[PDB]
């Protein structure tokens, strides 16, 4: 091949991330989860593995030609991971997102070489940020479409890589896996590691998590604004099959924020998404028994969200695990 | 011990960089430091030195680390502090990004900032001896002068980048990286030069502050973890060979060229490449050049890496076209 050898050397740029043993206590008994630190990749996410598995299938199945722009709706980590692996296979970067979107979302993914398209509340959120990707399409057929939210490169990214990952070193420590959670945006985490668990533990729980604010999962509803950014922005998407899973996890953000500083606190910098996962796993535990064996993950890191609440001091309320939660230490590091 | 916490830090990505430079083609290789705990280069060296502190009980159980900082080495100390059951007191100048800050605070230490009317960087350096000095059972990992310091980097990243060049049946005919302490370019350096007798090892320096190149000469500037106002013990000048001098502004646009083409870094890395460059004007079009990226674009949201540099006619990045990433190497 070629680019076969170019696909080869470029997936050197994302995954093979630490797994991390974390021991804390829960009023008062000792616990442990595990988790994958997803920071350790090209733009400090875990869409940067999505991303790349992404544009290489898509090489593979020559649905993409050279110099193609590459062309979604999004502020987040997937924007920032297709504007950098986009940029790095000589594609043009269109993105779209509405007009209120705040400076610091922007300016990082403007930092990417990628062409920002802001649409107003008139123009229809949001929902019409991604329909004028499909506009886009139609009077640029050459355009690639990721269409994170539909498309099964997604899920098949986390089945092939960090899933692979998750079972193979679990294997590694002589332990069974009795549950994984994690927060759903896209669903293609939860789905793909998901597979690629219940084919190795036919008994795992694999539990899909929401914010307890704005219950995408358990409702089908955009109900309300949240702070655990990356999860549950818009509609249960399509790759998201609920009868495939287990059970959904519901944490409220507060709880989330709380559990991300301490996870700081304990030299862990993660987003608030993270800290919804580390509560997440510990409610999974607690229905599988204290001594079962969770693993999650940590999407991303905090330098993100420095002017978010994860700076603040959060009112703790009465259902909060994280109230009852104090983190001893890392009990073991696996990298592969 | 942490013969499992090592696994937070190092084994980062080594990239082969394809270029124009006023208009012929060349290339230069770099390691991506983003790819540690806390998106440092400065992680291994906070790593190492705790855990030669530990083997030879320089560090009593709970006792406070308390260090000054451009901003990277804080961050690192507070992350692997907070993990080995540490305060964390951390100095730092005023005018470093304001993400350094929130950064340090997050991760549980305190966190001081010290203007120039203060004494900026040596201010900095006197307020960790004063908090010794007063607090008996104080650790200061002093990176300034700590011999650990650059042993991290002889070891760790130095030893990859041997390695990785060792792989592509390369000979490295030069090293650059900007100093700050001077550990990166001193342990690199001194790995290299093991392996390549004839390597030029240079370090770097703000045109706008020549601090190594004069003896004397410091002001502002805005390359951020490099050219703290003096120079520092750990540095060896005349172990070194020469030394590179890049614009501020020209490393300024170099890191916002190398964002658009996919690797989101901070200024001093933008220096590190114009540096590189200058090194490979010197030993020739072809010669093996090797730097490093210390730290991604995030802590530099705040700052000029985000607005539109004044470009300059003697600034090398007007001149600099991006081509593409030829090879990805990591062990
Ligand atoms: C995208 C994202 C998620 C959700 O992951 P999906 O695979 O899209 O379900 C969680 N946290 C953060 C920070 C994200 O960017
Ligand atoms: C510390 C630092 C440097 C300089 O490295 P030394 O090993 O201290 O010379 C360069 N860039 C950044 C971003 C840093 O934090
Ligand atoms: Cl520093």
């Amino acid at each position: 091949g070629s680019e076969q050898k170019k696909m080869k050397y470029l997936e050197n740029l994302v995954g093979k991330t630490p797994m991390l043993e974390l021991i804390f206590d829960y009023k008062g008994e000792e616990r442990r989860i595990f988790v994958k630190n997803e920071s350790y990749n090209l733009t400090g996410s875990i869409k940067d593995r999505m991303a790349f598995y992404t544009l290489k299938k898509a090489y593979e199945k020559n649905e993409i030609k050279k110099g193609a722009p590459i062309v979604e709706a999004t502020s987040g980590n997937t924007g920032i991971a297709f504007s950098a692996m986009g940029a790095i296979l000589g594609h043009p970067v269109i993105i779209y997102m509405p007009d209120w979107m705040s400076e610091e979302r922007k300016s990082l993914i403007r930092s990417f070489g990628a062409k920002i398209i802001l649409v107003s509340r008139k123009e229809g959120g949001f929902l019409g940020s991604i329909e004028k990707t499909k506009e886009f399409a139609k009077n640029n057929p050459d355009t690639y479409l990721p269409s994170q939210f539909s498309n099964l490169y997604n899920s098949e990214a986390h089945y092939y890589g960090i899933g692979l990952e998750i079972v193979n070193e679990m294997k590694s420590l002589n332990l069974n896996i009795d549950g994984f959670v994690a927060g759903v945006g896209t669903g293609g985490t939860v789905m793909g590691i998901g597979k690629r668990i219940k084919e190795n533990f036919s008994n795992a729980k694999i539990c899909p998590l929401e914010p307890l604010n704005s219950p995408t999962l358990s409702t089908g509803y955009k109900v309300a604004k949240h702070r655990i950014e990356g999860i549950s922005d818009e509609f249960i998407p399509d790759l998201v099959k609920l009868d495939k899973l287990d059970n959904v996890v519901s944490v409220d953000d507060g709880d989330a924020i709380v559990m991300a500083q301490k996870l700081a606190k304990c030299g862990l910098g993660v987003g608030i998404s993270s800290g919804a996962n580390f509560i997440g796993a510990l409610m999974l535990q607690n229905k599988l028994g204290k001594d079962s064996v969770i693993v999650t993950v940590f999407p991303d890191d905090n330098k993100k969200y420095l002017s978010t609440d994860l700076m603040r001091e959060e009112k703790v309320k009465e259902d909060f695990l994280s109230k009852d939660i104090t983190l001893k230490e890392i009990k073991n590091v696996l990298r592969v």
